[PDB]
Formats: C-alpha cells, structure tokens, sequence
C-alpha cells in the first residue's frame, strides 16, 4: 500500500545527513541511530517509507492555547504517521498522541566543565555565579516546571527569572557549556555521547529522573502495536544495543 | 467499549469446574492454568471478560464443504473475541483465524501403558495388533489427515480404518488407552500431565511434531497483537513456566 | 580437532557432586541440569569434552584496571572452550565474551524471611535497619553498581558501604538472611529452588530486571553459533522445561 | 566488508525475471520465493550480494569421474558464497558442499494429466504404454538410480534403457505430460505450483520420499550457521509459510 510518511528532524547521533560529494535526495540523505531503526521497523513490519524533516523543526510543545507545534502536531493532524526521533515519552504527549514501548532509556542529568567543585543539581540550585539552563520546550524544561520537589523548584524559578538562561536547541547549550560558566540541564544520552568527543566536558551527577524515547504515532494508528512488538523483538536480540554502540562510539575519552 | 466475550473448553488443567460446598456463578464457577492466563491478560489490557463454554464441545476443524467447527468457528462467526484455551496454532488454522504468540509449546507424541517393546509411531504403524488414534476434530487428528508422510499416511488409514479409533475426547481416549491394547496419539503436555498421576501409563517416543497454544481471534482483530504484547511481558516477568509449574507438579511415580 | 575444556562452578541445582559410594573420577564426579544440558549440547553437536571447575571460584567481574576474573576471564584467555553453568548474560559480559541464547530465564529479586511488611526493593530502600546484599563479583552486584535508576544508587551506596553486606557466594548469603536481619539480591530461579525447600524464607517483590542464563564462549569462537543451534533444538524438543522441572521439583511449604 | 556472491538459477517460483519494459540490471532483475528469502537472510546476517546465474545453468552433478558442475561446482570452486535456489539436500551433495538447515520440505512425487486410473508408482512401473521419466541428472534421477526398493529398482531400468524418457529441465518434462502420454517424477512443491495453474494436471499418489531444500555454501563457510539460525528464526515466526503463500497462490484449480 502507500508509502508511511515518517517525521523527523536532525539531531546527532540519532539523525544526521550523511556525507556526500553530490546532492543526495529522498531518504538516501539521512544516517544515524533512528535511520538504523527505521531500517528495521521498515523490514520487520514490511512497509515502505518516505523521510520528511518536520517543517518548524520542533520536536512538540503546547502554546499557551493548547495547540501542538513540531512532529505532534505532525502527528495529531495526521500529516505523518510515525515520528522516528528521540522523542521524549511523557504523560502530556501520551495524550495527544501514542508511543511505542521505548527503544531507549535515559533520564535528565548535567553537562558541565569538567574538573570542578559541582557535584549534583543541589549545588547549581543553591547558588547564583554558575548560570544554567534547558532546551526552551523540551521535555526537560517541562519537568522542572511541573516539579514540587524543592531542589527543583528553586531551579526551575532560576530559569524563569532570566529569559536568557534557556537555549533554542542542544547545539547552542553545548556551545554555552564550553564558552560559558554554564551547566545545561540534558538528557543522559546525548550528555554520554557529547562526553566522549569532549574531554573537557562530563556529566554531574546522576540521573533525576528515569524516562524512555518512543517512535510516535497518531492516536489509534494501525501501526503501534506492530511497532512495539518489533522493538521487544529487536532488544530480546540485543540489537537496540548493537546499535547504540554502533552510533554511541566516539574518540574516545577518559 | 464492551466486555469481551471468550469462548474456551473444560480441560484439565487449563479449565476447570473450582470445587466448592455453595453454588458459583459466572466467572467465578472456572479456575486452572489458562483461566490464571486469563486474569493476567485482563489485567494487562485493562479489559472485562464473561467466559462461555463453547457449545459443540470441539476445538475445530473442517468438513468437506470446508466449513469450520468448534471454538475455531466461533471466532470465524465473530461470536467470541477471544479463545483461550489449549488452542493448538496450526498453519491450517492460520487460514481462519489469528493467534498470538503461543504462550505453552507442545508437539504431538504417544500415551500408551508401560512395560512393552513399543518405542515409537514407526514401531505403531508396522502393525494391526494395537490400536490407536486421536481425538476427532482436533489438532491431532488433522496432523494425520494431511500429513504426507509415509509413516503418518500408514497410520491415518489405520485410524480412519477403525471405527472407534477416532476417540470424542481425552477422557474417552485415556480410558481406552487403561482398558484394551490402545495407543492415544495426544498432545505432550497432557501427556506430562497424565503419566504424573497414572504410573502404568508413560509417553512413547518423542515429539513427532512442535508446535504451540496461542490465543485465538477473529481474523484481523486488533487484540492478537495486544494479547501478544501481554504474553511477552509475562515472559518477561517469567510468569509463565511458573503458573505451568502450578498446575502441573506435583505427584509423582516411583 | 581436541576435546573441549567446560569451565563451571559447583552450585546447587546446575552443577553438584554425585553422591556415591565409591571415589568418583573426571566427568563423572558431576551431576545436576548443566550437567544434562551438557549431554545433550555434546550430543547433538558431537563432541568430547572434558569439564573443569574455576579455580577462582567466580563468575567474573572487572575491577579498576578493567581486567576480568572467574569464570569470564577463563574464556577471555582461552583457557576454556565452554563455560556451561548459570552465567547471567549480560550487556557488560558482552563486551569480553560472547554467548549462545539464553537456555533459561532469570530476574534479580529479593531473597527475606516471611511475616515482614517489606514488599520491594524501595521498602528496603527506604530504611536502614534491615541489612542487604548480593554475592561479590557476580552479575547482581554489577547491575546495581551500574545502575542510574535512583532507588538502585542508593541501595548500592549502602551495600558498598556496609563491608559484610557482600557475601562470598549463595551458601553465606542465604545463611545470613536466615541468621540476621538481611535480606539477599539473587537470581530469581535459585530463590525459586531456595524457597521450595525452606518455608521460612519468600520471594519479596517481582523481578527487577530479566535477563538469561546462556554457554559462554571466548569471544569469535565458532562454536557460539553452534550451541545456539543446539539449544534451538532442544527447545523445540521441549527438553529444556522438562529438564528444569526435573531439577527444581517438587518438595513444597504449606 | 566485500559483498557476498549468490549464485542462483532461473526456475519458477521461485527465481524469475520480473516484468518490466525498460532493461533491467544487477539484483533488481529477479523477483520469487528464493529472492524474497534471500532478502530476509541479507537483513538478518547484516550482508550486501550480487545475484550471479550459475554460467552452466545447472544445479550440480558429478562426472564419471567425480567432478561436480553447476552451483555445486561454483561453491567447491569459491566461486560463489552461497547458492539460493531450489536445490535439494542430498548426501552425495553433502560430500562436497555444506547445506543449511531445510526452508522447505518435499518428496519426490508424479505428475500426469487428470482423471486417470492410474494412482501410483507401482501402476506405471508394472507396464510399459505410459512412458514415464525424470529431469537428468537432477537429484531426482539420483534417487532412483541408486534405489534398492523393487518398484523403483524397475523404473530405473526403465529410464536407463530408453535415453529419451529423461528430460533436460522442469519445463520439457510438464510439457512433455501435457502433448504426450507421459508421466513425469518431479519435486512434489513444483507439482504443487503448477497444478493449481494447469486443470487438467494433477499429482498421482503421494510423497515416495522425504527430502529439503537448503542454502548451499562451500565446505567450512563462516556463513553457514548464521544461516541456520537465520531460517530457524524465519520458521519460528511463521514467515517461510507466509513467503509460500505469496509465490504458490495462482489461478485457482480445483
Ligand atoms: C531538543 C531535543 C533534542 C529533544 C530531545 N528529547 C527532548 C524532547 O523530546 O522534548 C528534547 C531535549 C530536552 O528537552 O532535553
Ligand atoms: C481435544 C483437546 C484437548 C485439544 C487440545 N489442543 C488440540 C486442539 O486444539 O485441537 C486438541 C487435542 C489434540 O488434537 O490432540
Ligand atoms: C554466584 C552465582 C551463583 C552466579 C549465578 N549467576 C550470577 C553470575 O553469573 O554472575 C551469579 C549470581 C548473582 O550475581 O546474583
Ligand atoms: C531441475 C531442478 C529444477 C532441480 C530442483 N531440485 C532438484 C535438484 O536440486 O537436483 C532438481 C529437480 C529434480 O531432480 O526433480
Ligand atoms: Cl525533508
Ligand atoms: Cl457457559
Ligand atoms: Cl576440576
Ligand atoms: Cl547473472
Ligand atoms: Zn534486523
Ligand atoms: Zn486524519
Ligand atoms: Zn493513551
Ligand atoms: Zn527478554
Ligand atoms: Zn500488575
Ligand atoms: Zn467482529
Ligand atoms: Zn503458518
Ligand atoms: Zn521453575
Ligand atoms: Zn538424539
Ligand atoms: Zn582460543
Ligand atoms: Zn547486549
Ligand atoms: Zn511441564
Ligand atoms: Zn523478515
Ligand atoms: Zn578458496
Ligand atoms: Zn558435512
Ligand atoms: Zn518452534
């Protein structure tokens, strides 16, 4: 039958065009640990696909009307039917639209300079000389706005007091990281991956919340319930884990 | 958005009658392995069920007209939603209707009395002396009926032969096997069942096919893939060889 | 083109000594189910072999220089061929050494005395009065050192702290939850045999994670591929389940 | 690393060229059962291929001195990594080459025109009017030369005396039944293909033997149990049945 359209949007290592000398075109652009993925959902399922990068090139956040933007809303209007990203499971979106069991495991933690006093989320929080900050609308910015735990609160009224302290996507709060006395609030995957390119950044800390990435699908697709067996069947082969290491693998760094 | 019918048979010790001084009703009067099964699925899926036993008294198979019977042609009728029972997944059946992923493997082998030369279905098939058979319009008998092996085409002319070989249930076909030179050609798990609790019966030969039970549906429900879900989880939690090992154990022969 | 070495380790019910009369010698002097798991992989396979026990008395696990001890480091260094025991396939392990698919199915749960309110591993969490452990260098000490989830840190940090709250092995582990107010992290299918024999002692909680039990082979060795094909047989053989039960059955608490 | 070279054969269905108006070039020219198989053991294994025709378009035989042609040939020769065809697993084959476990069961049988008295083997060997042979040199042929039982003991006399009965490949046998009184022994999967397009064909009597097809690969391939697991895990998900489905379904026929 017709092709399922995917949504998604770059974002090392996950998403990424590939090198090439002359221009690429159609999914033949595109590399990464959710190409890989998709590669297998595709071949497990049996389905043909087309790649389209979401146009506002957000992953998905509510205004301040309760409209969708980025690839849920692609979703919700049923523009795509998946999103193949490391798109944040949380309570908000599942219900809006449908998740997939998980394909990987990871939580919020801390990027920061290495070799430094700061050790925890305590002692960013109780302090003022070291900014620090979160993807605006991500789904780490929106679990300290929800928190009612207190080291988290004080964190999350520091964000909201300085407009500036958030960052428009991974790559600017990286980059404030390493020119700035800045700690970025960022999802562990990404910090592992960053952390062994970088030997002069690490993670501080530990994890302080535990969630999991999911592929989207529109509420009452025919698609979710296959994809989800899929993923059970990849990871019960450790494939999940071949695949990270395949794309995880950088450097490396003490 | 309504309580799920399912269609299942008394068989022991998947489905049982619960002993009990007052008179039970509904769900309640059954309990064994596959209504334990049951329970957790339910639980999973977050569905209610009203179990009812299917009328004809027989799991399913064709006629020459090629019109089904049993639990297999209440499926097709979409007059169950669910079969839970010692269902066996055959490719005949795949035809008809869907099943999950089998939640019990089992394979076809031989009950027969102690104490004889008689060592496998090669050993049935060279002779006229023992009888054997199956139980009519189940899995078993089909096996024969299609089967284009040499040895098992012997051995359905045989049983088709006779009239009484071809046994109405497991009951009949256990009682035969205790009172004349009978072989039951019978389902292994049963037969680990039975040769626990009858010391002058034991199993001949191994398997002579491997296959499994599965939860039937109608052909294309969406719930085959949600029970398949909730079967891996249960494989998952490891809570399915201990609900076997429940029903199952313990008794023993010297 | 040579027989093969197994290492193993004595543990009851995989690997035990025989109990006879008369001395014993070689292949001989063991009994238990890798001991017929054994038989049957060398059958199907064709192979002689000649079974050793790991001087060490570990399963393996690394230590700051990264370097591998027990039964691990036997294969790492080719000083074995198989390693046929209960050794927990895990992600880590992976790394240094490859193993067949899983022959059996096993979780970390919790090992404690009946008659408690302690329901979970967060009950245990939670307090200090009641002391916790695991066997040092096993699989179930690794997986809370490496854990990110914050009920297992915390629960590490305790065990790491207290000194005797590692035990040297099953034997001492299992003697302290008896002798002393301690509660036992071990491999759910050894609480299982454990818990059959000693009515005072219960499982508490679910599995905390699921994983296997699989041959281990050094790392590229052909024969990996081999033994997955064998045990694949056996499986649709249904030999595994029936081994099992042979082994853990059928003793019973009220 | 290097892609691997399949050498197959052109035989419906299962390796065709595929219809199309432009000319098609590399993989792309081929479509049936043993391509879509070959699809899955690429995903699977994780390895790219070139489809090559066996230059001699023969599947293998051995001289009256011992030399083998064909895709037999091309793997003892390492010419070919794997050969992806109908080819049956034979012992004499299995000398010289190395077999997969079977993806697909069989059994020499007869095709004839339609309503006959004749039912069997014995009826055409027992007279002399209806010729009767088998495709040269194919493992067929082999099965009756080399026969000790009497009613193929006869056939084969039959065949060796009259050069003319044998016939050079499928499509001169099926035509010589449908333009001649003339019965052709055949591979029972192909009489099953094509009397389901051909009414007034049908196969007389059963299965004389039982017999697989499996990938072939040169003695000592470090692909060859890769491969076995591969079709293992294919049966066990109920794709080979799926993927005969797809190729079998013609006409229909009565
Ligand atoms: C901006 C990125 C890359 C995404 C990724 N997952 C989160 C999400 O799905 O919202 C976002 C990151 C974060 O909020 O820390
Ligand atoms: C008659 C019973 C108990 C059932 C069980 N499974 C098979 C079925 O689903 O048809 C039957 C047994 C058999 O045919 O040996
Ligand atoms: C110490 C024993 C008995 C072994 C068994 N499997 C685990 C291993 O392979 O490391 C160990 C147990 C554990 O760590 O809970
Ligand atoms: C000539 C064909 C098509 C092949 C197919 N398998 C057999 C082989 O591998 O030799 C041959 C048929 C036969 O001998 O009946
Ligand atoms: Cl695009
Ligand atoms: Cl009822
Ligand atoms: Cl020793
Ligand atoms: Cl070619
Ligand atoms: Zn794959
Ligand atoms: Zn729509
Ligand atoms: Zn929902
Ligand atoms: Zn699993
Ligand atoms: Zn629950
Ligand atoms: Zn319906
Ligand atoms: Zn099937
Ligand atoms: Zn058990
Ligand atoms: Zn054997
Ligand atoms: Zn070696
Ligand atoms: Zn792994
Ligand atoms: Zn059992
Ligand atoms: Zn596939
Ligand atoms: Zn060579
Ligand atoms: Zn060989
Ligand atoms: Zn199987």
């Amino acid at each position: 039958n017709r092709s399922l359209i995917v949504t998604t949007l770059l974002e090392e290592p996950f998403v990424m065009f590939r090198k090439s000398d002359r221009t690429l075109y159609g999914n033949d652009r595109f590399e990464g640990y959710c190409i890989d993925l998709l590669k297998e959902l595709a071949h497990i399922l049996g389905f043909s696909y087309e790649i389209r990068l979401v146009e506002d090139g957000k992953y998905g956040a509510q205004d301040d009307k309760g409209q969708w933007n980025g690839m849920v809303k692609e979703l919700i209007d049923h523009k795509a039917d998946l999103a193949v990203a490391p798109l944040t499971i949380t309570h908000v979106r599942e219900k809006a639209i449908d998740f997939s069991k998980p394909f990987m495991t990871l939580g919020v933690s801390i990027l920061y300079r290495k070799g430094t006093p700061i050790d925890s989320a305590d002692d960013l929080a109780k302090q003022t000389k070291i900014e620090y900050g979160a993807v605006k609308d991500g789904a780490t910015m929106t679990f300290f706005k929800k928190s009612k735990i207190s080291t988290f609160e004080k964190m999350w009224a520091f964000m909201s007091s300085k407009p500036s302290a958030l960052v428009k996507n991974n790559e600017e709060g990286i980059q404030r990281t390493l020119t700035a006395d800045y700690a970025l609030l960022m999802e562990s995957t990404t910090i592992e991956y960053i952390t062994q390119r970088n030997c002069n950044l690490t993670q501080i800390g530990g994890l302080i919340d535990s969630k999991g990435y999911g592929i989207g699908t529109p509420m009452g697709s025919p698609y979710r319930d296959k994809i989800t067996i899929a993923i059970l069947q990849l990871q019960e082969e450790d494939k999940l884990h071949i695949m990270k290491e395949k794309w995880w693998r950088g450097s490396g760094c003490p």
